[PDB]
């Protein structure tokens, strides 16, 4: 129901809670509805949490044009401008983490602190998973694509013991599908990231976090990020993968809240 007009397009967002602003940036082809709800609701107790649909996703406009990480970052800053927020804590997951890096480099004045979740600096120094594995875009229903996607983010035992919790998220994901053309624009956007050499210039206090057994974005990329960014802290969660925000939710909340309690806008 709420929209901000940014760079000539409409971006759907939701904002909740009181406290310092915390902007959450979601990954490849994923709308705000993809956020773990307990994670987001818990953060609203201490922070004013902003979530949103990147262009191409959810209820935002979906222009069929080349997308880039710079463009996504410009959209995020424009959202903050529309909300009249001069400075925000930024947490980005996966491609959202790439957007966050771009924000910290090119718009440092807008970024109070930086949290980089299961992400990568891209380029020849990064380690990707096979492009093949990013086929959670098949011949499958959207529902069965989501269930197959869980195998990339969660262990078999986690999927078994948390079945009801995972399945309850399906309707929220199916409510606004990312169309194939937009998904491809997001995928190509991931190859426009040119930040490795500039990571050392990031001034924001930084936390880098991932699951050790991430099969989609190898966890070594977090070690690379943490090494390059001055003063960056590193949190690797042991029995967890790409879906660590869900499968390591309480340990990550504890680390994230402790990090944020030492920060300000
Ligand atoms: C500072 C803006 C407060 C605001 O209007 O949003 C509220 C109500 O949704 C939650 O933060």
């Amino acid at each position: 129901m709420l929209y901000a007009q940014v760079n000539g397009i409409n971006l759907h967002y939701e904002i909740e809670g009181q406290g310092q602003p915390l902007l959450l940036i979601m990954g490849l082809g994923a709308p705000a509805a993809a956020w773990d709800p307990i994670f987001v609701q818990t953060l609203t107790k201490t922070h004013q949490v902003i979530i949103y649909d990147n262009r191409g996703t959810g209820l935002s406009d979906k222009p069929d044009m080349p997308y880039s990480i710079a463009m996504f970052a410009s959209d995020a800053v424009g959202l903050l401008d529309a909300l009249n927020i001069p400075r925000a804590h930024v947490f980005g997951v996966s491609m959202g983490g790439m957007i966050a890096q771009e924000l910290a480099i090119h718009y440092p004045q807008r970024v109070a602190s930086l949290i980089l979740g299961c992400t990568t600096p891209g380029g020849k120094h990064a380690v990707p998973a096979p492009p093949e594995s990013l086929k959670a875009l098949a011949g499958l229903t959207p529902e069965e694509a989501i269930r197959e996607g869980w195998k990339l983010s969660f262990s078999e035992e986690f999927i078994h013991t948390h079945k009801a919790e995972l399945e309850a998220h399906i309707p929220r994901l199916l409510a606004q599908l990312t169309p194939r053309f937009a998904y491809e624009r997001h995928f190509q956007a991931t190859m426009t990231l040119r930040v490795f050499k500039q990571l050392k210039e990031i001034q924001a206090p930084t936390l880098v976090a991932t699951g050790r057994d991430d099969m989609l974005i190898p966890a070594v990329n977090s070690e690379i990020l943490a090494r390059e960014i001055p003063g960056a802290e590193l949190a690797i969660f042991e029995s967890a993968g790409h879906g660590f925000v869900t499968s390591a939710r309480e340990p990550f909340l504890k680390v994230l809240k402790e990090f944020l309690a030492r920060q300000s806008v």
